């Protein structure tokens, strides 16, 4: 059993349940590099100059992780600049790829530092404060083999309903039925395809989880049906924090049944978020999880078929303790007459109370009769919130797939939902960041993923949105979302709307292919997106390409991510057909040989490349997933080639039937 995977145990690790496969503890010396336990735990390895380091899922910078430091420590940080070491996810799987190749999964739920050539270029050092963890060593002939081994042992990836492969629109600010009707009309009257409209926090009654604003939605299920009859599915947000409010049932039940995270003394810990004071459900306690997940029935029973889980690092604006400290400091600053307390110090204290490391030491989880301080298991919170929801969906309607994705995650959560890449910005560099995160997420089990198209924060432009959308065409989550106070970012908010229709039409024409590749990959523990080096391992040029990706076994993508550009450079490791979805609805085709090329790609054109000896099916454009005609689709690509199409009803879980597969031959 499990010949290629060994598990090395130190101390008394918390069981994260990341793996579904039970691996016995190995008793031999750790097989690579050196282990030191003098400062807790450290693994140190000297890399060959040509080694590439893959992995880390949702983390900053590039596909090859060499040259920086990455700290797994789930953090609400809306400014994703190159210096940042921690974002929302903790995906502790890396692969050293070169003359000596192996994979490592560090199953540890707290702050874990990956110094990948930051300190010394030749040195990989992975460290944490406590030697209480399991480290899995995965052997294999190459990096792709090692990834496939890992994907097997962590269990099958979450599978969304097919409607989730349409286009979605959200904004922090949609509040009233008028707001949502205006979005529906803006897309539908302009014949821009769309399947989902996201409901952000203003839909709740005073930011209370599992409520709907009674003034704005007096007959909510009727409104849900108004939208669904037009093939628009409302996708509401749920937050980690439950508002403290007398008479609010979720709060009352959480208090009475000890379902919230508690302070040292047993009191329910207060964290301020959108509602002001909240309590956090104890996501690591199985009974609290069951209770919290069961609450989703409130929305499911009203016609809702999907959710997004947010603020689940968990994010904390301040604690009662931190607020009191900040106010005391402010009082001193206010009455200072000697000029001893400077404004910068006041500013620093205000910043310090937000997402404070000290607050994460102030509350506990109750697991199997043991109270564990939250910081010790910090990176498991979002994972378990989404597990709570996923497991509830199985109880509520076991036959049905729900759309589900989370901001914060840890390996293991990939069984229950996808992720979105959080609060990016309307920056050109964030198109590239979106692209690079994709294969790494796939290595860690997270295939239903994507970024806020157009950029969440700051102000977008028409061309940036168009280029973001052209990458989103290929990402399973394709959602335009934006922050409050930003320039309006719906496609209909710009001149020459036909260009937006053209780009989103390309998504819908590709949905049968993209869904098929997703399903084949998920059902077989394989990757939807792959780095070029996984497909062309013997090509020294290919292995270092980071701004192109392979999708499935048929195509390569290469989005434009430079402002004012009319094209871009590409490297083709084999002959391919360069394909563009054109704004008049036609599909242009050009054979390009192996090697370096500059390709022209206008703002309203969507490019891809079809590999030698392959073809893909392309449907006529439709405006919602339900209406896509998949009978006798056009086949684009090479004569003599075939394609195996996976197609099911997109709704249920009947995955293993021969009727789901059809061979198309060009
Ligand atoms: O992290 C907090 C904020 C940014 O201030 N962003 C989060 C909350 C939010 O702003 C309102 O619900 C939402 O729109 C974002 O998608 C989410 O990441
Ligand atoms: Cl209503
Ligand atoms: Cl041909
Ligand atoms: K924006």
């Amino acid at each position: 059993s499990n010949a290629m995977i060994r598990k090395y145990r130190y101390g008394a690790p918390f069981d994260t349940e990341a793996l579904t496969e039970k691996i016995e503890t190995a008793e031999e010396a750790f097989p690579y590099g050196e282990i030191s336990q003098k400062e807790g735990f450290a693994f140190t390895y000297i890399m060959d100059e040509d080694d590439i380091v893959y992995g880390l899922g949702e983390s900053n910078r590039g596909i090859n992780k060499r040259g920086y430091c990455y700290i797994s420590n789930c953090t609400d940080d809306p400014i994703h600049t190159e210096d940042k070491r921690s974002l929302y996810g903790a995906h502790n799987f890396i692969i050293v790829s070169g003359k000596t190749t192996f994979g490592l999964f560090f199953d540890y739920p707290s702050k874990l530092t990956f110094d990948i050539g930051y300190t010394r270029m030749d040195t990989l050092k992975v460290s944490c404060e406590n030697a209480d963890l399991d480290i899995y060593v995965i052997e294999g002939e190459n990096a792709y083999d090692i990834v496939k081994q890992f994907r097997r042992v962590i269990g099958r990836s979450y599978i969304p309903p097919k409607f989730a492969f349409g286009f979605g629109q959200s904004r922090w600010g949609y509040t009233t039925k008028e707001d949502f009707r205006a979005v529906a009309k803006g897309y539908r009257e302009n014949h821009i395809p769309i399947d989902m409209i996201y409901m952000d926090i203003d839909y709740m009654q005073d930011f209370k989880d599992f409520t709907v604003n009674e003034k704005n939605f007096p007959d909510f299920p009727e409104f849900v049906k108004e939208m669904k009859d037009q093939e628009l599915r409302l996708i509401p947000i749920i937050d980690a924090g439950v508002k403290v409010e007398k008479g609010y049932e979720v709060y009352e039940e959480g208090v009475k049944n000890n379902y919230f995270c508690k302070r040292e003394d047993g009191s329910d810990f207060v964290a301020a978020v959108w509602p002001g004071d909240t309590h956090f459900p104890d996501m690591l306690n199985p009974e609290a999880r069951k209770w919290f997940g069961d609450k989703y029935r409130f929305l499911i029973d009203q016609g809702i078929e999907g959710f997004w889980n947010d603020m689940n690092e968990p994010a904390i604006f301040y604690s009662s303790e931190g607020l009191a400290e900040a106010k005391e400091f402010a009082g001193e600053f206010a009455k200072d007459t000697e000029g001893k307390i400077h404004p910068w110090a006041m500013q620093a204290k205000m910043k310090d109370i937000v997402n404070s490391p000290e607050d994460y030491k102030r509350f506990y989880h109750n697991v199997n009769g043991k109270k564990i301080r939250h910081d010790k298991v910090h990176n498991l919170f979002g994972y378990n919130m989404t597990r709570a929801a996923g497991e509830a969906f199985e109880r509520i309607d076991p036959e049905k797939r729900f759309l589900m994705f989370s901001r914060s995650s840890y390996i293991g959560m990939h069984r229950y939902g996808g992720i979105w890449m959080g609060d990016n910005k309307s920056w050109w560099s964030h198109i590239l960041l979106n692209l690079k995160m994709l294969p790494s997420l796939n290595m860690c089990g997270f295939m239903y993923t994507g970024a806020d198209l157009g950029g969440f924060g700051d102000d977008t432009t028409r061309d940036l949105l168009l280029r973001f959308l052209a990458l989103g065409v290929f990402t399973p989550l394709m959602r335009d979302h934006a922050a409050e106070g930003t320039r309006e970012q719906e496609c209909y908010q710009f001149e020459n709307i036909e260009d937006f229709r053209s780009v989103i039409n390309a998504r819908y024409r590709l949905v049968p292919y993209l869904y098929s590749e997703y399903m084949k990959a998920a059902l077989n523990d394989d990757m939807y997106f792959k780095p070029l080096g996984f497909v062309y391992p013997d090509d020294k040029m290919a292995i270092r390409v980071e701004d192109q990706l392979m999708l499935g076994n048929e195509i390569m993508i290469a989005p434009v991510y430079e402002q004012n550009a009319r094209g871009r450079y590409v490297y083709l490791p084999e002959e391919m057909k360069f394909i563009k979805f054109m704004p008049d609805g036609s599909i242009s085709e050009e054979v390009l040989e192996k090697g370096v090329h500059y390709v022209d790609v206008a703002l309203n054109e969507v490019p891809l490349f079809i590999r030698s000896g392959k073809c893909i099916p392309v449907a006529e454009a439709a405006e919602c997933v339900k209406d896509i005609d998949t009978e006798n689709m056009q086949l684009i690509g090479y004569e003599g080639s075939s394609y195996t199409l996976y197609e099911d009803d997109g709704i249920h879980k009947d995955y293993d039937k021969k009727e789901n597969y059809r061979v198309l031959t060009k």
